[PDB]
Order: structure tokens, then sequence, then C-alpha cells
């Protein structure tokens, strides 16, 4: 039975100070590197323990044993979010009838009808890139987030937001990218009402209005029209849960809502961001990208089919999210007493955050080459240990969307390398951006045309 290490306290504070900063998974990763798989994280009134081993991390995956917690991170999310999929404990009622509700959305029949949408949305994208005039360059994580925002707009909700005819974010963007940065600015804060934040609250409320009339314009669009599109936004207002038969109500659909277009694009966005910086850093692996890209996508249009063909494309997806979960972390409690690795007791109620990045970098189950981006790891993904691999959370509460999420990511990336040659022009020092989630800040590169017709 052994102490886990602490970092470094500031007195009353205990260990806040350290997230007193705008990358706070960063600056845990450092933590995680000094002081190995598990340490305790104290604050005034609260405690948890930083997990960042495959050894610690497959136990606390455990259903039986942990289920997942809301960290004060999502604990602040909720507010928007509320009881949707993301922000529900799963003992709520509306967790399961959700879930039940909406995981059809996701089926092998959906999927093949959201593909003709989601290439509607790539299009978008590589004719923007291919009208660019000579040696302007592209503003990789805002042309991803226009890409990805419109295609869960689509796919899920049949609605426009239009992005790609901006040159500035959707308002939507600008409110939720403003509310995750108070939700996490909000985490370090010793005294959260101190009138100091009194703006910030302001701004919050603002946000949070911003975000909820979207939502009724949303479902005054489909009201008009009554569809039945077979996507998620006709499931959440007409499916029945088949266990308790009801359907959801209002209130909850709204949080649905700003649920999946927040979840539903965010994290897919900062992917295609990794992704694309790993290529251009790694010319062997882009080149081999670029190849499977033309040799399989032999249509205009990439087929249903065609994007299911591009494994190797598929695995630098899995490593660019092996190095950067762009959901960094999740949290769980323990059901009951129990003891963590034969070593660590806990008390029923204690909460775990697991780093996934730092587990990512597992040097026992990844090899010396953790850092190296290497997609040949994902070749053959029987060798990879039950619960190393966690991008997507884990169990009833893991990503319902990781599908969509990597055939969208796959079917993009594959009509990127397909049409254009890119160049890292500036010699882009990697900056990774926390809102909760992560991206690549200020990342820019040029694509020259193979003029191949579209
Ligand atoms: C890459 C893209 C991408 C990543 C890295 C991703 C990562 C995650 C992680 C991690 C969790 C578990 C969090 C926790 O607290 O345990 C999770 C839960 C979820 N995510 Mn998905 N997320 C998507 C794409 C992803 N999600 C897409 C696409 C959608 C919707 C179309 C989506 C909607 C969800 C929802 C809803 C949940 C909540 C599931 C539940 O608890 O019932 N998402
Ligand atoms: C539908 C909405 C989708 C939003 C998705 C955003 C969530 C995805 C990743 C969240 C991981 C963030 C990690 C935050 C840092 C952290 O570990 N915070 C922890 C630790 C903590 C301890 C004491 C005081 C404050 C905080 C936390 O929030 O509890």
């Amino acid at each position: 039975i052994k102490e886990m290490p602490q970092p470094k306290t500031f007195g009353e504070l205990k260990n806040l100070p350290l997230l007193n900063t705008d990358k706070p998974v960063q600056a845990l990763m450092k933590i995680a590197d000094e002081l190995g798989e598990i340490f305790k994280f104290e604050a005034p009134g609260r405690v948890t323990r930083y997990l960042s081993s495959q050894r610690l991390i497959k136990e606390a995956c455990d259903e039986s044993r942990f289920d997942k917690n809301l960290s004060q991170a999502l604990k602040f999310v909720r507010d928007f979010a509320g009881d949707g999929l993301f922000t529900s404990w799963t003992h709520e009622k509306n967790w399961k009838k959700a879930h039940n509700i909406l995981l059809p959305s996701f089926s092998q029949q959906a999927m093949k009808g959201y593909h003709a949408m989601m290439v509607d949305i790539a299009v978008q994208l590589v004719q923007k890139w291919e009208r660019l005039n000579a040696d302007e360059h592209i503003e990789v994580p805002e042309d991803m987030t226009r890409l990805t925002l419109d295609t869960i707009g689509l796919c899920g909700f049949n609605y426009r937001f239009n992005s790609f005819y901006r040159d500035q974010p959707h308002p939507f963007i600008t409110s939720m990218v403003r509310a995750l940065d108070e939700a996490m600015n909000k985490l370090q804060r010793a005294n959260p009402d101190d009138p100091a934040y009194d703006e910030n609250k302001r701004q919050f409320q603002e946000d949070i209005k911003v975000m909820n009339d979207l939502v009724d314009k949303i479902i005054a669009d489909r009201k008009a029209s009554g569809e039945q599109s077979d996507d998620l936004l006709t499931h959440m207002l007409n499916g029945k849960d088949p266990e308790t038969g009801e359907p959801l109500d209002d209130e909850n659909i709204r949080y649905q809502i700003i649920t999946f277009l927040i979840a539903g694009h965010e994290t897919t966005s900062g992917l295609l961001s990794f992704a694309l910086y790993f290529l251009v850093k790694n010319p062997h692996v882009l080149q081999k990208a670029a190849e499977e890209a033309a040799r399989v996508l032999v249509d205009p249009v990439p087929s249903y089919k065609q994007v299911k063909q591009l494994k190797y494309v598929g695995m630098v997806l899995n490593e660019a999210l092996r190095l950067w979960p762009t959901a960094p972390a999740f949290s769980l409690y323990a059901k009951e007493d129990t003891v963590l690795g034969g070593e660590y007791p806990l008390e029923k109620g204690d909460e775990l955050m697991v780093l996934i990045p730092q587990l990512h970098r597992d040097k026992t189950i990844w090899g010396d080459d953790v850092e190296e981006f290497r997609p040949e790891r994902f070749e053959n993904p029987s060798a990879i240990p039950q619960h190393a691999f966690k991008p997507f959370g884990n169990g009833q509460r893991a990503c319902p969307g990781q599908q969509f999420a990597l055939h969208e990511a796959t079917l993009v990336l594959g009509m990127m390398l397909k049409h254009f040659d890119f160049e890292d022009h500036t010699n882009y020092e990697l900056d990774i951006k926390e809102t909760l989630t992560l991206k690549p800040e200020g990342f820019v590169v040029k694509a020259k045309s193979k003029k191949i017709p579209l």
C-alpha cells in the first residue's frame, strides 16, 4: 500500500495555482512526466487523482468498479449543455433515455445516408482551396472548423451554417469558443464570486443566449418542414426510448442540440488540424497517405465504400489521436470502496482523471519511440492491448459519434491529399490551444492544386 506523489503546493490554495495557465492539460502532462503513472491533485475542498499508465487506466475503465464522473470542467459546460448525453450522470433518467433514442442515428444505414452530406461540405472545402490565388495560405484550424461545424449542422439538423461564406467565424463558434474558454478559466479561480469576474459572468450568459437562439432557429426550421430525414434531429423529436417508451421532452432536446453541435464538430476539427500538422512535419507519411488517396478515390466524388478503403488515412487519424486526443481527459468516480492497482486505497465517490495523452505515451505499451508520428503502429489493431488507446472514452459512456467523426476525417483528408500538395511554408512551431478541447493555433500551410477535376 504506497502513497501517491503530489506536485508543488501554494499553502491554503494547495495545487490550484498549477492550473493558473491557458494550457492546463499541457501543464498536467509535464507534472505526469515528473511524478509518473499517478498523482494526487488538491484544491480547497477537493481532491482528484491523475492516471497516466495503461496498468491503472485499464482498472479505472472497469464499469463494475468506476462510473463516468463530471469534472469541474463538465460541471461548468453543463450550465449550457444541461443533461444532454455528454454532461449527464449515468443515473439521471435522461442519460439512458437519450442514449437509447439517439444511437440509431449512428447505424451503418444512417452513416451511408450522411455520406453525401459530408461530401457536400468537403467539396466546399476543396473548392475554397482550389480558388485561392498564388501564394495565399490556408488557416488550417479555422477551415477545419468551417467543415466540421457545417458537416454536423447538415448531417445532424439539415441546417446550413454556411461557414465557407464567412471570412470571420460563425457567431455560434465565437460564443461556443468563449463559453468553453470561461469553463476552463473558472477551474483555476480560488475566489469565483470576486466581483472582478462580474463581466465574465455576463459575457458567459450572452454566449449562452447566442447558442440557444441558434437552437430556436434549428427547431423552427424543422417543425416548419416536418421532414423525418432519418437524421439526429428526427430521432430527437420523434424517437421513443424502448425502455420507458417516452420521447425526449423539449428542455432535453435543446440541451442535446447544443451538445451534438459542440461535441459533433470541435474535436473532429482538432483531429484534422493535428493530422495535417503531423503529415507536413513527416513527409514519408504524407507521401504514403497521398498515394493511398490518389489510388483509392478514382471518382470525382468519394463513395462511402471508397472512404472505407483508406486504411492508411485511418491510421494517420488514429496516430494523430494517440499523440493529441482532442478531448484530452475524462473523469471517473469509485462506485464502491476498492483498491486501485493493488496499491492505492480509494473511498466510494473518489474522483479519477484519465490523462489520455500520457496514457498514449506509456512506453511499456507503445515502445520507446512514443513521440514519433508512426501510423504503422496501427497497421494491426489486435496488437494494441485492451484500454491502451482511449481517445473516445470508455464503455457505455464512450463516444457514440466515433464512426461519424472518423468517416468525416477520412473522407476530408483523403480529398485534401488527392487534390493538393501541402507546404509547411512557415516551418510552423506547434502551439496547442486549450478550450477544454485541444487544437493547434496559428497553424498555416500553402496548398498547390494538383488540378484534379471535382
Ligand atoms: C475526433 C472526434 C471526437 C473525439 C476525440 C471525441 C471524444 C469523446 C470523449 C473522450 C468522450 C467521453 C467523455 C467523458 O467525459 O467520458 C466523448 C463522448 C461523447 N461524444 Mn465524442 N463526439 C464526436 C467526436 C469525437 N468525440 C462526434 C462526431 C459526436 C457526434 C456526432 C460526438 C458526440 C459525443 C456525445 C454525445 C458523447 C456523450 C456520450 C454519452 O456519455 O452518452 N467524445
Ligand atoms: C457538449 C459539450 C462538449 C464539451 C467537451 C469538452 C470536454 C472535453 C475534455 C475536458 C477535459 C478538461 C480537463 C480539465 C483540467 C482538469 O483536469 N480539471 C479537473 C481538475 C480540477 C481540480 C480542482 C479544481 C478544478 C479542476 C476538473 O475539472 O475537475
